[PDB]
Order: C-alpha cells, then sequence, then structure tokens
C-alpha cells in the first residue's frame, strides 16, 4: 500500500544502489540493521503523490550544474506510504502524548499529541506536580517513535508537527573492496595509512601527482605522514614555502603506490578529485582514517557548543561525496557555501561541511595527527545512533507509484540511497 | 600555604549573590558553594608566589604556583594494530616525576601493546576493565598551575576546568513585586525603545501578539500596537496603565538576575529571544542573540551562564546559546513561532560546564588566598563561575 515515486534510489543489502522499479522480487535491500532484508512483494498502482524534503536553505541542484548544494534527504512517496518518524516526549500541565485524531475520511488515526490538564490551585504538590515526575518516569526513551502515512501528516498540530522528524541511520554494512584494492594490488596498517593518505591528497594534494600540502609548523603532523607513508614505501620529502610561511609541500615517492590508488579506486577521474561512493559502504575504520585525513589536510575542529569538524573544498564533487561518507557513519552533516580564498588564481566559491556526532565524531578525530585536529577515542563503547532531521511534506499530483513489502514482522524497514529509514508493509 | 591563593582583584561569588574582590573577604565570610549553598572562610592565607594566569581558549583568573586547579579530563580507551601488536590507549589517574624530583598524580596517555600471534584475549579485557573501572566518562581532579605543563600534550588538550550555574536563588524580583513582568522586560530589552514603556514586535506572529497582549492584561496594562515602526514588519507596542533594566542610555541585563529566581532568569530571557533572538536546530538547539550594547552582551552572557548555559560571543554582538535541556527549558516559555520548542522529557540536573583554557607562568607577585571548612567539598565559585578550589582547615 506504501510506495515510491519511480526513480527512487534504495540502498541494496550489498551496499550497491538500485531504482525502486528495478528491484525484484526475491532481492535484499539494506536493513537499518546493517543486515538484508528481503523483498516478497512489489506493489503498484496510481495514487496522489506527496514529495518529503529536510527543511534546509538548500534544494536546488536537480538537472542544472553541481554548483548549487543539492539537499539529499528527500523523497517522492504515495499518500498512504507511512513516514517512519520520532517525536520528543515532552513535559512543560502540557505534554506530549500519543492519542487519537478523527481523520477527515472517518480513519482513526493514532498521533503525537499536545494535552493539557488544569487543576485547581492551592495544593499544587502532589495536585500537578505528580504527573510530571510520573511522565518524566514513564520513558527511558525521550522520544516517541512511530509511523504515520503521508496524508496523515496535516492532522498533527502545530506544536508536534514541528517538533516531529524523520530518521537516517549511518550504513553498518560494510563491503572491503578497499583492502581487496591493494592485496590484488600486491601490511596490517596498510590500509590505514593509506586511507589517511588519500585523505591528506583530497584536502589539498596536486591533481596529477601524489603530492600535497602539510601544516609546517604541526611537527606531530608531519612525524605522521613521515611514518604513515613509510609503511607503505614512500621515501616521502618536504619543500619549504606553499603559504607565506604555513604551509609546506611533500612528495611521495616510491609505479607509485599511493598514485596507482588515486586512479584504481577513483579518487581522480578525468582530472577531477573526488570521494568514490564506494567508501560510503566499505570499512567503518577505513571511512574514519580517510576523514581524518581529509581533516588533517584542509579543516578545523571546535567544541565551544559540541565537539564540531568542518573540512572545506572547492571540488563539488568532494562535497557531496563527503556529506554522504559523513553520514554513512551516522555524523551529523551540515553544508554551507562561503567565499573562496585565493592561492594565486581565485575560486568564486567554497564548500564548508560540518559535521557532529559526539562519539561518532570523536572516532573519527581519535585518528586525526593535527595537533588541533585530534580527540582522544571515546571513554567507552558507543552505538552509531539514527540521525533525525525536520522535513517538509508537499502534495502532489497524482502518478504510478513503486513499493516493496518485506518479510513478515522483520521491523519493515529498510533505507534508502540517502540512508533515510523507510517504512515498507 | 595551604589555601586557594589568587591575584588581588579576583572577584568570588559570595554565598548571598552578592560579589566581593579576594582582598576584601574576611574570616567568617561565606563565599558560594557550587551547589548553590555557603562555604565558610577560616583562614585568609597570604604571601609571595609566582604567579599563573588562566584563561579560556578562544571565563579567565590569576593564582598562584601551588593553587590546585579543579580539573576534568576524558575517560579515553581505543585499539589498534601496529614490530607487529595490539595495542591499546587510555588515559589513566598516574604518576611522573616532575624536574624538582615531586612525584606528581596527573592523567596520563598509556599504552599497551602485546604481539598479534598471542591472542585477542588480554586486549579485550583491558578495555573491558576500563570500559567499567569507573561509573564516569571523565576524570575530576585537580592539579597545581606549577604541574599543568607536565600533562603530555593529548591529555593538556582534553583537560579543561569549568564553570557551575548558579543554582542560588534570590527572590529580590518577587519581593519587589508590589514571571510575567520578566517576560516582557525580556521584549523591552531586545527590540524596544529606552524613554517609553514601548517595545517593538513581529507583527506578523499572532502566538506573539497573543502573549504579549494575555500578559499585559495579566499585570494590568491596555494593548496598544500603533503600527508603523519597521517597514512592514514590527508593529510598535505601549504598554499604558527601577530593577535597573535602563541604565546609562543604552539597554542593561540587570546584574541581580543571575543570582534571583530561575525561573524568572528563563522567563525573561525567554521573553529577550521571542524579542529578536534567532534558534537553529542544526548541530543541536542553539539561540542566538545580536546586540550593540555592551552592557546587554554582558549581561546575557552572565545570565545566560547562571542557567548552565554554554555560551559564545561575536558595532555588533552575537551572543551564541546551547546546551540541551538547559536551553530548552527556556525556548520552551517562549511564544514566538519560530522560537518555541518542547520543553524537557524529564528531570535534567543544570550540570558544570567545562572550558578549555591556556595557563601562562607570570612572575612573582602578592596573593590573596582564603581556606574553607575542612568539612566542606573544598570548592567555591569566583564571580565569573569558575569553580575553584581552596584548601580545607581547621
Ligand atoms: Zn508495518
Ligand atoms: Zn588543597
Amino acid at each position: 500500500e506504501g510506495a515510491f515515486a519511480k526513480g527512487t534510489n534504495v540502498l541494496m543489502a550489498d551496499g550497491s544502489i538500485e531504482c525502486i522499479e528495478n528491484i525484484e522480487v526475491g532481492n535484499k535491500v539494506m536493513g537499518k540493521d546493517g543486515r538484508p532484508r528481503e523483498v516478497i512483494k512489489l506493489p503498484r498502482g496510481r495514487e496522489t503523490m506527496y514529495s518529503v524534503v529536510q527543511k534546509s536553505q538548500h534544494r536546488a541542484h536537480k538537472s542544472d550544474s553541481s554548483r548549487e548544494v543539492p539537499e539529499l534527504l528527500k523523497f517522492t512517496c504515495n499518500a498512504t506510504h507511512e513516514l517512519v518518524v520520532r517525536t520528543p516526549r515532552s513535559v512543560r500541565v502540557i505534554t506530549f502524548e500519543m492519542g487519537q485524531k478523527k481523520a477527515p475520511d472517518g480513519r482513526i488515526v493514532e498521533l503525537v499529541k499536545e494535552v493539557s490538564k488544569s487543576y485547581p490551585i492551592s495544593e499544587g504538590p502532589e495536585r500537578a506536580n505528580e504527573l510530571v515526575e510520573s511522565y518524566r518516569k514513564a520513558s527511558n526513551k525521550a522520544y516517541f517513535e512511530w509511523t504515520i502515512e503521508a496524508r496523515d501528516l496535516s492532522l498533527l498540530g502545530s506544536h508536534v508537527r514541528k517538533a516531529t522528524y524523520q530518521t537516517y541511520a549511518p550504513i553498518l554494512y560494510e563491503n572491503d573492496h578497499f583492502f581487496d584494492y591493494m592485496q590484488k594490488s600486491k601490511t596490517i596498517e596498510g590500509p590505514k595509512v593509506l586511507a589517511y593518505l588519500l585523505g591528506l591528497w583530497i584536502g589539498d594534494g596536486l591533481s596529477d601527482r601524489a603530492t600535497f600540502s602539510v601544516d609546517s609548523r604541526d611537527t606531530s603532523l608531519m612525524e605522521r605522514v613521515t611514518e604513515y607513508a613509510e609503511k607503505l614505501n614512500l621515501c616521502a620529502e618536504y619543500k619549504d614555502r606553499k603559504e607565506p610561511q604555513v604551509a609546506k609541500t611533500v612528495n611521495l615517492y616510491s609505479e607509485n603506490p599511493l598514485w596507482d590508488a588515486i586512479v584504481g579506486l577513483g579518487f581522480l577521474k578525468d582530472g577531477v578529485k573526488n570521494i568514490p561512493s564506494f567508501l560510503s559502504t566499505d570499512n567503518i575504520g577505513t571511512r574514519e582514517t580517510f576523514l581524518a585525513g581529509l581533516i588533517d589536510s584542509d579543516g578545523y575542529v571546535t567544541d565551544e557548543h559540541g565537539i564540531k569538524a568542518t573540512i572545506k573544498t572547492i571540488h563539488t564533487s568532494v562535497r557531496d561525496g563527503l556529506v554522504s561518507l559523513a553520514r554513512s557513519l551516522g555524523l551529523v552533516v551540515s553544508v554551507n557555501a562561503e567565499p573562496a580564498k585565493v592561492d594565486g588564481t581565485k575560486h568564486k566559491i567554497s564548500y564548508a561541511i560540518y559535521m557532529s556526532g559526539g562519539d561518532v565524531l570523536l572516532n573519527v578525530l581519535s585518528k586525526c595527527a593535527g595537533s588541533k585536529k585530534f580527540r582522544p577515542a571515546p571513554a567507552a563503547a558507543f552505538a552509531r545512533e539514527c540521525r533525525g532531521f525536520y522535513f517538509e511534506l508537499q502534495e502532489l499530483k497524482e502518478d504510478d507509484y513503486y513499493g516493496i513489502t518485506l518479510s513478515d514482522d522483520s521491523d519493515h524497514q529498510f533505507l534508502l540511497a540517502n540512508q533515510v529509514v523507510v517504512h515498507a508493509c
């Protein structure tokens, strides 16, 4: 009964991507689980379609150039498709509670609602303050986790609607293409140092050779480079001058292993740098190390209002790939176009990717060697939680829809290519 | 010896919410405890010693060499592979001999590694032992200013000091009443005039309009909305029918607020945010206030930190505020359409906030110190809310 528009990209169980119309019975799409979920039926038909998009200042790049930051968190579904949502629990006596509302069509739909119980003054203690404590203890989870057909979203009150959000899950699944490439290309620290160096190169490397820049003042980062380049058989050479007494050029010599990877893995294609898509479903440690390399190269870390890392890039291909990779780890990601710097040539626009996520981020930064980049690894084990995004629903015209049906009691959830968690009956 | 030693002029928060320089504190006096309760001063230790300045790495104070800094460092553990072994790196309390032979206790980054050809046995047991050897995610401890340089680079950078919210509450505002007033004052001192009880309100926001009216009525005041204050936007609001908000011709957020009733602080702050605040959800809830009046910037940073909020600043002054449930407890009192945000889901504690800092060895100078009742936690708050240590004494 629930379905998506033609072209909706779905993340398959093996990490590959597939358009919704092309998935067949027997195929396996990705569960938030990182585990597979067999498609048993493919519902078709026509129905009013609704568009879902994360509420952002973006939304444009769809058939134009890539300069415009696109909004990847989106998808179109039919009127009856159930949106996987979350609304925080709240108590101020006003509260958010699971309730019911008479739908126009006469359907009785369960939804979160704002309610209030006003009782006579002079007795406040056992009065209302009795509930607050009970509500605050009602649930360990600080949020409601339920679903709601797109057509029914408009039934929610102002406060609940504005506070309700959808989620995207990290990509827990892991292919091993990075390691596979190295092995078939003929040490245990191998993948790590390679991914890191690929990070440094993507951040500020020459598009034609295995060379990039490093902070000339950051002695520990240079040690790291020398060290890592060493583990791969690279007599890494440094050269003074790069930025009016700030950066330093690094030439990694040995065919060149680092350069062969750049090309072979697709970090360079048609002279344009980028973050190959496979990275999003590859070894998690590898994704983190690559990122740390990127952060050590052209990024910064702030912690005032929560640990946060920013990566700067003039390459649109790196921008979108980074966003995808960062979210594949379960990081919260934001993008902003700002004025660009000069080097000799003047670039108009630069992209700043902001990443946050507590321990998830800490697990990336603890691999950096950058003086101000590194942060100690998490204090304990941690879960890569689902991340929420506020969205806007827009009713559209009637159109063909394609949906999938998951196995009997499986959790009825799977991920779209953009990691958004969706429902399937 | 034995004491909490600060440079002359250091402002400490007293137990009644008032402020006093360190040199003016006398025995028997009571300074503010981080729990909002008093800490009696027993002795007034003084002398000469090398001084060190503490200043938030962009909150500041100057103490002497032996003064103990109240610090926290996160716990941390990680596996890694590397002539080839499994390595586990941890942050744990340890010992380090100082140049003067002194054995100083402090957090150290420790590495334990053994042959991969020996099984993951211990490697996983180590992390296991570490990830349960404590009931908390951080180390709470102290270290003399002069010993801070002993910390290894990694531990040093991850080590921070803290400031506590001001839990103590004065009924100065309530008493004067002869809440609703705090909110309006927030609007009043957020987009209002100066010479009259008139302020600006977004004409386009029934929610807010409803609020101003409803609240004015509860304070016996007609509505009054003479339109045209801003090019088809702000609709002037007059309220027909002291505390210090009106100061020196420019708007100013009173001092007493910081130590007044917490609900009153929040309400005034909600009124201020509804007035001209910008709340964002991006990477955690945050509220941004912009001002030209320094008296306001300073008054707001104080009031915000008093609640346990994390604050940043950025002529135009941009004051950024964050803090999860603490901030939510403020935004839920707002009426603004884009300002309001649901109140916390459960009970929340106004936790101490951390701040990274730079320490700089200065020159020998006089110092003024105090000691607290040996029966206390040996800690108190400076006027800037920083939690400092003072030795306990009989
Ligand atoms: Zn279902
Ligand atoms: Zn002591």
